[PDB]
């Protein structure tokens, strides 16, 4: 591969829009980060997913590449060195340092990611690039804006449009569990893929299941061989290689949405459909392979493209608004994507310890990104969890139709009644529980 010299210019934005497994990952990327040393240039590698990360520090071991935690703020040396590390990662090193390195070439590998920290990367580094500091390379299939659910792909993939069960299913979908091969499919919730992996155990598969909790330990078992299924949300679209002959895919996924009727609310709105993106990342798992062309994509329904209520949009504002940059500067989203809300620039900056405890609630505490925001904005304490028992009656959390209630770390036996309703931290077992550590002050 020969790399084009203009990209590596500052303030060019190159968005390498190749197919999908056209190989922006594994082929061109060692190819970019080599030239990039040779022409000396400060150079950032984002990674969706902490998996993929390890992927690429696996793939460029003999480059001078860091791995950069989370755990740490910044690491800086004084030698040649290729900083590696995931989206969110990035954006927590902005909220959180003022010593984030000047870099003059970043790439941002998976950019669809729709993530409210990697729609605020994007939004700091085309900042960065448009002001003439950096270059930078966005690597996707997908970017913001597109509408073809059926690109182009390395192998022939068979578009195969029926009818997908939505819950567990006695007969009728034969065609499913008699299929020989590996199957993905993918599932609007972790709730809706408990039920079809149950379905799927029951009939003898061996199913494994996805979710951004899960990752990581869960996907390396996929890279065997002992698995017939694999059930996953939408966190599959960012990078993630199976080597399987079909996917299935209702096109189904559940959307957060800021209510503003009565006291500000997140719900998680649907099953709705996905955006023609997303389907695309999806059918995209397969027809990977030059060698095998009898891939099948399975599917139901239209793609919508309409997600201007996704709260993923003005939580990437909430990021963007409270980021440090040298010059003091309030960066704007990825051209794109500045329609997908109407928020005023630097309107949900904070100041201080509240900025402070934004940041804290995000990474130390698990908390989304709007609910992080509204605790810190209103003058409350990392620490200080009495929120999480004085709301109203209505945002009393329920698990299996009955009241949860809590042992604070007093020692009070408290119901969870959070004066602010985020659906995320109760929408799945998983969720709730690390936000009953959080309530009950052990995080
Ligand atoms: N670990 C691996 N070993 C061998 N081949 C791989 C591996 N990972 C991906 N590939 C193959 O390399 C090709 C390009 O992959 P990739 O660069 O990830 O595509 P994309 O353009 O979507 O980033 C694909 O055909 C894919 O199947
Ligand atoms: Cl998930
Ligand atoms: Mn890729």
């Amino acid at each position: 591969y020969e790399v084009d010299e203009d990209i590596f210019r500052k303030k060019r934005l190159t968005i390498m829009d190749l197919h999908p497994g056209a190989g922006k990952t594994k082929r061109i990327l060692p190819s970019i980060v080599r030239e990039a040393l040779k022409r000396r240039l400060r150079t950032l590698i984002l990674a969706p997913t902490r998996v993929v990360a390890a992927e690429m520090e696996e793939a460029l071991r003999g480059l001078p590449i860091r791995y950069q935690t989370p755990a740490v703020k910044s690491d800086h040396t004084g030698r040649e060195i290729v900083d590696l590390m995931c989206h969110a990662t990035f954006t927590t090193r902005l909220l959180s340092s003022t010593r984030v390195p000047n870099y003059n070439l970043i790439v941002m590998d998976e950019a669809h990611f729709t993530d409210p920290c990697s729609v605020a990367a994007r939004g700091y580094i085309s900042t960065r690039v448009e002001m003439g500091e950096a270059a930078a390379i966005f690597m996707t299939a997908t970017p913001p804006g597109s509408t073809d659910p059926f690109p182009q792909s390395n192998s022939p993939i068979e578009d195969i449009e029926r009818e997908i069960p939505e819950r567990s299913w006695n007969t009728g979908f034969d065609w499913i569990t008699d299929y020989q091969g590996k199957t993905v499919w993918f599932v609007p919730s972790i709730k809706a893929g408990n039920d079809i992996a149950n379905c799927l155990r029951k009939s003898g598969k061996r199913v494994i299941q996805l979710s951004r909790k899960t990752f990581d330990t869960e996907y390396p078992k996929t890279k065997l061989t002992d698995w017939d299924f694999v059930v996953t949300t939408d966190i599959s679209e960012m990078g993630a290689n199976f080597r399987a002959g079909r996917v299935i895919d209702p096109r189904r996924c559940l959307k957060p949405v800021i209510l503003t009727d009565g006291p500000e609310r997140v719900i998680l709105a649907g099953p709705i459909p996905v955006t023609p993106a997303s389907a695309a990342q999806r059918r995209g798992r397969i027809g990977r392979n030059p060698a095998q062309e009898d891939d099948q994509y399975v599917f139901s329904g239209d793609p919508l493209k309409n997600d201007e209520d996704h709260a993923h949009w003005t939580e990437a504002k909430m990021l963007l608004d409270n980021i440090y940059t040298p010059e003091g500067i309030i960066p704007t989203l990825f051209g794109p994507e500045r329609e997908k809300t109407q928020a005023i620039d630097g309107e949900f900056r904070l100041r201080g310890e509240q900025r402070k405890t934004f940041v804290e609630l995000m990474r130390r505490g698990d908390l989304p990104v709007w609910l992080s925001y509204k605790v810190a904005s209103a003058g409350i304490s990392y620490k200080d969890r009495e929120w999480c028992f004085t709301g109203e009656r209505n945002n009393q959390i329920l698990e299996e139709n009955m009241e949860v209630e809590i042992w604070t770390r007093e020692g009070e036996k408290k119901k969870l009644r959070p004066k602010w309703l985020d659906a995320r931290v109760y929408a799945d077992p998983m969720a709730l529980k690390d936000f009953k550590e959080f309530a009950s002050g052990r995080k």
